[PDB]
């Protein structure tokens, strides 16, 4: 079984460049 392990880590810390690499808050 698995999910949160790949949802809270492979989505909660992987989009750091997807949500920040678009709107450009300070990039």
């Amino acid at each position: 079984k698995k999910l949160s392990i790949y949802e809270r880590v492979a989505l909660f810390g992987v989009l750091g460049a997807a949500l920040i690499g678009a709107i450009a808050p300070k990039k």
